[PDB]
């Protein structure tokens, strides 16, 4: 199956998932000089005070923290969105070196990692239905640069030892995702897709302008995770990012001048 290697990586995905060559694939390069300021865009509304994290999991291509989405506890609204979107999970993409790792780029600049907070539109009732809809998901994308440590990230970093290999999971309660947000909520937005298979074109992307800083010691801990399952040959989980895709007939809008 698919992965990020030489023989099963992103350039191969179209063979099993033909939508990989589709009209609204993600990620994309954000050209800051051709993005259009849109004054009709609302501020983002992020209501994460009641979030309930459940588990942390190595799924073989990333690690993810899952949330209880059986009620409107942690929701995203406003911005370009109509309706209420519930937080399902967050995960990261990162590189083998500090100069790469993000999926989106800004004027071709790559960041060391990218945080994705995945939300789904409650009018479709469950996330499985939402992924079949052009406005089913909203993913909030946050860039990571290497510099000062991010204290709100350390609890994630400290548990990664216990989910080193594919399929391992651990309890991960009482994590507050508000500790991961930058100071500003200025954003770009464009209609896009999931960046791993099934690559469905169901995502409103909201990409924040302001990156968060994390320390070299925090990101090095990401790079010690494993693609393989326990007892298999050891392949470090690095460079789990899809390269930028053609923008085609799409405009990127900015919430800020
Ligand atoms: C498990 C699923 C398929 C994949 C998937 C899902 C959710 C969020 C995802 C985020 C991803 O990453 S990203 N960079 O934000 O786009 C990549 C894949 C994602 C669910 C949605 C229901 C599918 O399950 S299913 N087909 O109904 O059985
Ligand atoms: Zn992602």
């Amino acid at each position: 199956h698919w992965g990020y290697g030489k023989h099963n990586g992103p350039e191969h995905w179209h063979k099993d998932f033909p939508i990989a060559k589709g009209e609204r694939q993600s990620p994309v390069d954000i050209d800051t000089h051709t993005a259009k300021y849109d004054p009709s865009l609302k501020p983002l509304s992020v209501s994460y005070d009641q979030a309930t994290s459940l588990r942390i999991l190595n799924n073989g291509h990333s690690f993810q923290v899952t949330f209880d989405d059986s009620q409107d506890k942690a929701v995203l609204k406003g911005g370009p969105l109509d309706g209420t979107y519930r937080l399902l999970q967050f995960h990261f993409h990162w590189g083998s070196l500090d100069g790469q790792g993000s999926e989106h780029t800004v004027d071709k600049k790559k960041y060391a990692a990218e945080l994705h907070l995945v939300h789904w539109n409650t009018k479709y009732g469950d996330v499985g239905k939402a992924v079949q809809q052009p406005d089913g998901l909203a993913v909030l994308g946050i860039f990571l640069k290497v510099g000062s440590a991010k204290p709100g990230l350390q609890k994630v970093v400290d548990v990664l030892d216990s989910i080193k290999t594919e399929g391992k999971s651990a309890d991960f309660t009482n994590f507050d995702p508000r500790g991961l947000l930058p100071e500003s909520l200025d954003y770009w937005t464009y209609p896009g897709s999931l960046t791993t298979p099934p690559l469905a074109e169901c995502v409103t992307w909201i990409v924040l302008k302001e990156p968060i800083s994390v320390s070299s010691e925090q990101v090095l801990k990401f790079r010690k995770l494993n693609f393989n399952g326990e007892g298999e040959p050891e392949e470090l989980m690095v460079d789990n990012w899809r390269p930028a895709q053609p923008l085609k007939n799409r405009q990127i809008k900015a919430s800020f001048k």
